[PDB]
């Protein structure tokens, strides 16, 4: 099938965005950085390791559901077009593509992500694996370019991994509203949400004894040091995973041990850390079944299927426009 890739981001858009997030985030109280910047090359490779840890159940729990339910996804949505809000590199992507193709309705794959080189590799992989499928990769970001997704016949939008949990309620409602805005009647959204559960299990999933998550978290400082000529003493920042009971979310923090002064050279910026000051690097909201259905409703989408894994650890929602 034909491949296309459309790039709506400027060549330096990634670097401009990083400059903005860091100039802004290192000046908030508390300091905070968005989790999208964990995922450079080293960081993406560390994330792969995390998904294979015994502590980190979300990846396998979601794959367990999709292994068992992809055909039920395919029969309810009846999509001819799979839109992945993501890079399309995972096994789950092929599980859904396999199920739409088993149905015979699969015509088009639309991976939508911010890294055009990954999208190009993904498009070549799918083109080699799925004959007669057209791939229309779209390089754009959520806040501007969701309108540039092709119309197709009937579209299944896919947002897996409980990545929606990185948005707190305010931004999360804005995102779901905008996504529902670009969907057309007859489209559907497959959404993965990690579920509230025993808090000790949740912390463990974000602070494995082997230290992999700690290295993943510390890597954002390495990314800033490298990309913006900074002098974070990375090992002076301790990994801290917290359960926030009242907000029902995991939080990843980096805790300064002793006072630190950090100079970000590209930004002409100097910031100060108190001894014990913690900086927020990721929010991971955990959900309850009924609240996910209500948040989808508030955005204009109607949930028509809900599936958990055998342990009730992880949820998949299918919601139609
Ligand atoms: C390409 C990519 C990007 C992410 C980052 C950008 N997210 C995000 C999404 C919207 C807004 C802000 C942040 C990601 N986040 C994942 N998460 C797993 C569950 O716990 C924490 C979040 C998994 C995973 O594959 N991502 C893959």
């Amino acid at each position: 099938g034909p491949v296309s890739v459309a790039n709506h981001l400027g060549e330096d858009a990634g670097h401009l965005a990083l400059r903005r997030d860091v100039y802004s985030g290192l000046q908030k109280t508390p300091k905070s950085l968005p989790p999208k910047w964990f995922y450079d090359t080293v960081g993406s490779e560390l994330f792969d390791q995390i998904t294979r840890l015994p502590e980190y159940y979300p990846t396998r729990a979601e794959a367990e559901i999709l292994r068992a339910r992809s055909a039920e996804v395919a029969s309810a949505c009846r999509a001819d077009t799979l839109v992945e809000l993501g890079s399309g590199t995972s096994e789950k992507t092929r599980m859904l593509l396999d199920a739409l193709r088993h149905r015979g309705s699969l015509r088009r794959f639309v991976p939508f992500d911010v890294d055009a080189s990954v999208l190009s590799a993904t498009a070549t992989a799918i083109q080699r694996e799925y004959s007669g499928v057209e791939i229309n990769a779209v390089c754009g970001d959520f806040e501007e370019h969701l309108t540039e997704i092709p119309r197709g016949g009937r579209r299944l939008f896919v947002f897996l991994g409980s990545t929606i949990g990185n948005l707190t309620p305010g931004p999360r409602a804005q995102f779901l509203t905008a996504l529902a805005g670009v969907m057309r009647p007859g489209d559907s959204l497959l959404l993965g949400t990690d579920l509230v559960k025993d808090a000790a299990r949740l912390v463990r999933a974000y602070d494995d004894p082997g230290g992999v998550t700690a290295q993943f978290n510390r890597n954002v400082l390495a990314v800033i040091n490298r990309e913006l000529e900074a002098d974070f003493d990375v090992d002076a920042f301790q990994h801290v995973a917290r359960w926030n009971s009242a907000e029902e979310r995991i939080e990843m923090w980096l805790r300064a041990d002793g006072r630190q002064r950090v100079r970000v050279g590209a930004l002409d910026l100097t910031v100060d850390f108190d001894a014990g000051e913690e900086m927020l690097t990721e929010v991971s909201c955990k959900f309850r079944p009924q609240a996910v259905g209500a948040e989808l409703a508030a955005a204009g989408l109607h949930r028509i299927r809900w599936w958990t894994d055998e342990a009730g650890d992880f949820g998949l929602s299918l919601a139609a426009k």
